[PDB]
């Protein structure tokens, strides 16, 4: 009887008060969305890695469980009962029944360690075997299995040190359920109380993975990318060289008669098994070190060159063998390479080596002219000369023997007895082997994702046949990255390809939480016209960026929502007959219209519109500081001392720092304090019947900004004093700004206030209006409005009498105009996104304080309450680099930042230029249309552009001759074009109709009306 | 390896802030790509009667008859760079990843994107304004599209520059020769780019040596997880492990700074390319 | 000004604005807090037996 | 011509301070090569 757990079995991974925080931890959670097992109403089942048991009950039937491995008295065994008037937990041999149930349970409790006995509606338990130690959580919830979710609390950690893998329930109706755990990362979410009331399960699916990602529980429409496809190996491969015999241990370490140390010996072992454990009831070894292998790793490897030596020495002198020792022994007798690789044995012999009155078979060399090299032997003879008087062969007061000998006697002190030395030397995992170790071999697989281990080489990939010849002498083969591509099996001989089976990039597509929890994945290494996938469905669409799954693909072309790529976007339905679901289209272009082109033909414009639009530029952003000191080490004066050492490090950030903030002034100054002269708005508000009142100053807040001007500055959401009692305490928990400060960083005010920007646009806004374009060339004059709106008309190519016959209807379309903007700033994601990234990344350096950079601790305090100068040393140093490098890279990135802002600041400072102190005739540059005048408003970090164009409309069909000829001379417009509305033909303007009769003063000839192509007749 | 993955967790923080980067960076390119040939939504046909005046433009204008819509410069063009491309698993199992030089990057974690904008929606979008500024001047790019004779339109153009328009209707026939002579040459010439070669050779280098500086120690015993695993317990690797983590890390952080100090010039040659096209191809400019 | 003169390892100052150091406030006093406990471990039992 | 004093003396700091960065002992214990290989074999200089 199956059942499905939702979000039960959640504990607290640690003892330790946290609050308001979101943390992941990694531990052994029994998986979200797993299905359970049910019993009614007593079986044994196994214990995997840890339990979820569960019991809805009313009567107190369930009352213990039993563990073990095998339940009779063979093995020990954990009891923990609960008889109606104890609870008693004991850890003995007992031996059990086939249905022990409430008191019978066993038999016989022969002999045991462990005891406590005396401790005079829905139940969940999590059981653990880790370390030696019992562990469980439990808790008790009043009211098949139910929904909502609940953290156990820690309960007891029995220290048993028993092998468990089987347990048993006990029964005296009610019903339990039982579920395994596996090592998988969980999301945490603590309350305001530091209780734990959210859990995510990443890797439990595709949108799952996400939300641990971003580190939340909501996620907002676009696409992400996930990690790559992973595949899990099936199983498991060894595959050793085909070996019987044992290797020489006997011979070796059993010997009647050991060599001298000044002539030791050597002797090579091959084509054997190593298997030392048949040492463990001969010999016992005072000394065993190895070097470039570690002792638990040597019965899974294979060995190349091996070499024995021995000798005899006396016990003092057992510590010279070793790579980088002096003295007698390790100068003139045996010497070690500083790489090492092998192992180095001794033991006492004084059994077999001491003779009663002097053994004297042992000689050793006491001088010599110079050190011995590495590996390197010398057995001569000669005299030796240390007075530099000569002497060939003579002896005394000058000239020795160079050998002497031991006096080995029972009675000596132990530094003064016989050892037996054996020293060991190999390779690893590069060339051919002979001996190996004691490894059971197993089938060869391929085609599949195994885990193998080829001559003691360790590894996951697949295996394939492989068109390589490898020479005799070689074994593996490696590439440009440098990993081991291809193997020669050291049984069959042939040569195998060795692959990762990880593959393939993956990304899911979301409408937003806060709308749906369903998703569309996109495989973009795929082909399904299937199997690289972690699910199939009903509809399977084929893009050339991918195999999207989870889609229904649609015919209609829409402007794009979410862009998957290489043409192709997203978009939830939500609005339709069905449901709800997720659509897959292709983009579409803008709706081909039209082209009607022809020799003789033409359009002219009859009216016009006034149009009015918006630009958004951003010019500065925030300015920071950083106390590197502060930030790295607290208020540790051992910390201040050991970061001397880094002194040049410190002063190079703030340098840049420096630069930056004060770069932001200037930006803020070039487009601002153009003009050094402050006008004053008009006392008399008239101006040709415009109504300028929504943008200019409004002396009725607590500022003088203008209408538009305090509509924007609510649109965007943020100097000031923060004082130290501000936040004490508890405050400072929460702040997410004096934790920021608490930690050196700071923040600094701009210098110019927002009062004074305001002021500066209200100068350049009186006197654009008052005077045109004169006071951004020199001294301002006056100008009637409708007289300079005359002249922008002029600039336009359009005649005055034009404005001066619509000066109503223009001054009610810019009215209607201006008060349209103002009615759509009702509910600047550019100036927005500046504020966002820069807090973010503020935010970040602080969250990057809690790494451990590869030592033991990210927390001074602990590091230095427990371990003392030297080794504190040796853990500071991590924290220090790690620490540095974190500012090292906020600071690049914020350079790399600023660059563009001032790319966008000198923008800003050319279009005010060239749009607010002149008319500007380049396209497209101060707005759509024809450009005839703009106004500055000031936005929080930016500012915004209010661009007034002149676009034409309601055009008509005309006729058109490229010259008309008189009486034999050709005639030209000399302004303006020639149309006919059918039977008769004038002169007008490009851009504005208005027929005129053709006669000379309109017009010029400097032709002969014979070679003009189209030319008409008429008359003129 | 899941040693390696489980002492990684203690360097958390660093590969977010990486990923987030490279998405500005993927997401700036597409804008680029926007604000440079999405300039106009209204797409304009090529007129069915050509007829201008005796001007040549058949080498420019789309080509009905090719798998794509491209026109004959555009694909001479398109011949003489070398580089949304599907590489299966399939497709490169075996020794064929010792020398593809594609799926060796990927069997490390290195990806390519596809652009949003293909190249057939590219060349519409140039035909749309190719065919726009020869059948109405420059009023399209202010409005409503009206047309003009073409004749009319390069006598506005010759009153543009100080010439009288006579001077144009004179030498017509002349002026049409020499255009057309003169577009022959271009075609002429592209027959056997260095500065859009570049950027593929500077991508592709940056991402080659990424690969290649896998097989550093960084001051451990050996390059190979693998290899340092098969010969040390816990106590012993945690400490090699550590050092390559570091290495690796560094390496990962160069490349992505690169790729921002990149991005950066690239965003100001579009800008650039953007600016040209609104005052060069939509107007006639003075500067 | 002694702070500004060694971080710009310089005996001059020119005309401007220096940022220094956080403030900073040292301790007066130290503090230990056990818990109150009066028999001593059994030493005997275990290293005697 | 403080505009283009400005990239000289910016240089110069540069190139004066990568030579000041040399006798840090990033976590050693010493900042010259030749101390430490006048007193400690390979193995420990490595
Ligand atoms: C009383 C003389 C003091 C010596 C002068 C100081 C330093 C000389 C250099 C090294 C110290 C000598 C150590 C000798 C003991 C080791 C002998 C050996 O087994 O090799
Ligand atoms: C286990 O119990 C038996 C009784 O049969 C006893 O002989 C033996 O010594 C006990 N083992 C231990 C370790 O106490
Ligand atoms: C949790 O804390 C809040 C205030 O922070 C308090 O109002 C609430 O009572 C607390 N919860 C419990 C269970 O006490
Ligand atoms: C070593 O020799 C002794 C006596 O010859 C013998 O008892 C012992 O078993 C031998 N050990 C091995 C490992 O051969
Ligand atoms: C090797 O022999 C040469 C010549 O006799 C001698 O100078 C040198 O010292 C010898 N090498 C060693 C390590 O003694
Ligand atoms: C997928 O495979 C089919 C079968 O050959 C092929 O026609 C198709 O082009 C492939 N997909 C892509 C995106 O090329
Ligand atoms: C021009 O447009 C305005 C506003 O739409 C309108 O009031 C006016 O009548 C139009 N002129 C003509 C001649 O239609
Ligand atoms: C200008 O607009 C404001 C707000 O709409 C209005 O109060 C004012 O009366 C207008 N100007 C005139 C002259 O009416
Ligand atoms: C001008 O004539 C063309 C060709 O018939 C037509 O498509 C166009 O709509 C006409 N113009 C107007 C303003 O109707
Ligand atoms: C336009 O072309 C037609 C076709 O030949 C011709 O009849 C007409 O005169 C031409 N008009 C002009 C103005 O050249
Ligand atoms: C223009 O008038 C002349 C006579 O003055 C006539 O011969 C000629 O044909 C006319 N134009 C055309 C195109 O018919
Ligand atoms: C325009 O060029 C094409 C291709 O070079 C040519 O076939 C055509 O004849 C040219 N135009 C004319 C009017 O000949
Ligand atoms: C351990 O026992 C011996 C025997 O009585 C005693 O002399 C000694 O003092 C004991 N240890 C200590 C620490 O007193």
């Amino acid at each position: 009887a199956y059942t499905n757990s939702f979000t039960r079995g959640v504990y607290y991974p640690d003892k330790v008060f946290r609050s308001s925080v979101l943390h992941s931890t990694q531990d052994l959670f029994l998986p979200f969305f797993s299905n359970v097992t049910w019993f009614h109403a007593n079986p044994v089942l196994p214990f995997n890695d840890g339990v979820y048991f569960a019991s809805t009950e009313k009567s107190n039937i369930i009352r213990g469980w039993i563990f073990g491995t095998t339940l009779d008295s063979k093995t020990q065994s954990l009891l923990i009962v609960n008889n109606a008037t104890n609870v008693v937990i004991k850890v003995c041999e007992f031996q059990f029944c086939n249905d022990p149930f409430l008191f019978r349970v066993y038999s016989s409790a022969n002999n045991c360690t462990f005891e406590y006995v005396s401790q005079p509606n829905l139940r969940e338990f999590v059981f653990k075997n880790i370390d030696g130690y019992f562990k469980i959580y439990s808790k008790h919830t009043p009211i098949d299995l139910p929904q909502g979710f609940s953290a156990l609390e820690p309960l007891v950690d029995l220290p048993i040190g028993i092998n468990i893998t089987r347990f048993q329930t006990l029964l005296a109706a009610a019903a339990y359920y039982v579920g395994y755990l596996q090592p998988r990362t969980f999301l945490l979410k603590y309350n305001e109380n530091g209780t734990i009331t959210d859990a995510v399960d990443c890797a439990l699916d595709p949108l799952s993975e996400t939300k641990c990602t971003l580190k939340s529980f909501t996620v907002e429409k676009g696409i992400y990318q996930t990690s790559n496809f992973r595949v899990q190996p099936t199983e498991s491969i060894v595959r050793f060289p085909n070996i019987t015999n044992l290797c020489p241990f006997g011979e070796v370490f059993n010997a009647t008669r050991f060599a001298s140390v000044y002539a030791w010996n050597r002797k090579r072992i091959s084509n054997c098994v190593a298997d030392y454990s048949v040492l463990y009831n001969s010999a016992s070894f005072s000394t065993f070190k190895c070097y470039g292998v570690s002792p638990t790793k040597l019965n899974d490897l294979c060995f190349t060159n091996v070499y024995a030596d021995s000798f005899v020495i006396r016990g003092d002198e057992v510590r010279q063998i070793a790579p980088g020792q002096t003295g007698k022994i390790a100068d003139y007798n045996y010497k070690l390479p500083d790489d090492f690789t092998g192992c180095v044995i001794a033991w006492n012999s004084n059994n077999l080596d001491s003779k009663v009155g002097g053994n004297y078979n042992y000689l050793y060399r006491l001088f010599r002219k110079s050190n011995l090299k590495p590996f390197e032997r010398d057995i001569s003879t000669e005299i030796y000369q240390a007075g530099s008087t000569p002497c060939n062969g003579v002896e005394g007061f000058n000239c020795y023997f160079p050998l002497q000998s031991y006096g080995f006697q029972p009675t000596n002190g132990v530094g003064y007895q016989p050892y037996r030395v054996v020293v060991l030397s190999f390779e690893l995992l590069h060339a051919p082997a002979t001996v190996c170790g004691p490894k059971k071999s197993t089938n060869l697989v391929k085609n599949k994702c195994v885990n193998f281990n080829f001559n003691g080489l360790t590894g996951t990939g697949v295996l394939t046949e492989s068109n390589k010849k490898f020479l005799p002498f070689q074994q593996f083969g490696r590439d440009i990255a440098d990993t081991t591509d291809a193997v020669r099996d050291p049984q069959t001989l042939e040569i195998l390809d060795i692959t990762p089976c990880s593959f393939g990039g993956v990304s899911v597509i979301t409408p937003g939480t806060n709308t749906s929890n369903q998703v569309a994945v996109l495989y973009q290494d795929v082909n399904c016209t299937t199997w690289r996938v972690y699910s199939t469905g009903s509809n399977v669409f084929q893009t050339r960026a991918g195999c999207l799954i989870g889609a229904e693909h649609v015919n209609n072309s829409y402007e794009c929502d979410i862009p998957i790529g290489a043409g192709i976007c997203a978009s939830y339905q939500t609005q339709t007959i069905a449901s709800q679901s997720i659509i897959a289209y292709t983009m579409s272009l803008g709706a081909e219209n039209s082209v009607a082109y022809s020799n003789n033909s033409i359009a002219i414009p009859t009216n016009f519109t006034i149009s009015v639009t918006t630009e958004i530029l951003p010019v500065s952003m925030t300015k920071t500081s950083v106390d590197c000191t502060m930030y790295i080490c607290g208020d540790s004066t051992e910390c201040s001392n050991l970061l001397l050492q880094y002194g040049s490090f410190c002063t190079q950030l703030n340098r840049a720092l420096t630069g930056i903030a004060v770069e932001q002034d200037k930006n803020t100054q070039e487009v601002f304090a153009q003009v050094k002269q402050i006008y004053k708005t008009p006392p008399i508000k008239d101006f040709g019947g415009f109504n300028f009142s929504q943008i200019l100053p409004d002396p009725s807040k607590p500022s003088k900004r203008s209408f538009i001007e305090d509509l924007l500055f609510n649109k965007v959401t943020l100097g000031f004093i923060k004082q130290y009692g501000d936040c004490l305490g508890d405050i400072a928990a929460r702040d997410l700004i004096c934790a920021q400060k608490f930690n050196g960083l700071t923040v600094l005010p701009p210098l110019l206030t927002d009062e004074m920007i305001a002021q500066y646009t209200s100068a350049l806004l009186a006197g654009t209006i008052t005077s045109g374009w004169t006071f951004g060339a020199g001294a301002a004059l006056q100008i009637p409005f409708a007289m300079q709106m005359a002249y922008r008309f002029n600039g336009i190519g359009v005649t005055q009498n034009v404005l001066y016959e619509n000066q109503k209807l223009i001054a009610n379309q810019f009215n209607s105009a201006i008060g349209k903007i103002q009615d759509s700033l009702s509910s600047l994601g550019k100036l927005q996104d500046v504020v966002n990234q820069n807090a973010q990344a503020l935010n970040t350096l602080v969250k990057q304080l809690s790494s451990n950079f590869g030592a033991i601790s990210s927390v001074l305090n602990d590091i230095l309450s427990r371990l003392d100068k030297v080794e504190a040393e040796v853990q500071i140093d991590r924290l220090i680099t790690g620490r540095l490098q974190s500012l090292q890279t906020y600071v690049t990135q914020q350079l790399i930042r600023a660059a563009e802002i001032r790319a966008s600041a000198n923008l800003a400072a050319t279009k005010m230029s060239e749009c607010v102190l002149g008319q500007s005739k380049r396209v497209d540059f101060c707005g759509k249309g024809y450009h005839l005048m703009s106004f500055p408003q000031s936005a929080p970090h930016g500012v915004v552009f209010l661009h007034v164009t002149y676009v034409p409309a309601q055009e008509k069909n005309f006729t058109t001759a490229p010259a008309i000829c008189h009486d034999g001379k050709a005639h030209f417009p000399r302004e303006g074009v020639f149309v006919s509305n059918g039977t008769h033909w004038f002169v007008t303007q490009r851009n504005f109709y208005e027929p005129q009769i053709i006669t000379t003063d309109n017009t010029f000839v400097s032709g002969n009306c014979d070679v003009v192509i189209g030319i008409v007749n008429n008359t003129v």
